[PDB]
């Protein structure tokens, strides 16, 4: 249980210890204007990854961050997206939990 893939294709995402505590929990939940739920994990690093435009700050649920969707760049599932333009850390990257696969490196 090392290693994130996507759920979807097997391409190789993130890792568990690259998981980033944002105000003091990796995970946070949180709905966008359609009322979807999203169990968000917070990590410092990931890979694999399509990012998709430009940064938008609008709706952002992470202060001072501008967000971009964020798909796997073998299959194009939408995964979650990659945050920057902020403080400490500048970026990163909130995906979605249930998105993903885990297992060994
Ligand atoms: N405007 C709009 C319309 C439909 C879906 C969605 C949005 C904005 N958004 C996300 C983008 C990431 C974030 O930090 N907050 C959100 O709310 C969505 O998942
Ligand atoms: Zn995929």
């Amino acid at each position: 249980a090392s290693i994130f893939r996507c759920r979807q294709c097997g391409q190789t995402i993130s890792r568990r210890d690259w998981l980033l505590p944002m105000g003091g929990d990796h995970e946070h939940v949180v709905f966008n204007p359609a009322g979807m739920i999203f169990r968000v994990w917070c990590f410092s690093l990931a890979q694999g990854l399509r990012l998709i435009g430009a940064p938008s700050g609008e709706f952002s649920w992470f202060k001072g961050y501008d967000w971009t969707i964020a798909l796997c760049g073998q299959c194009g599932s939408h995964l979650g997206w990659h945050y920057e333009g902020g403080s400490q850390p500048q970026t990163f990257f909130g995906l979605i939990k249930d998105r993903l696969a885990e297992g060994p490196a």
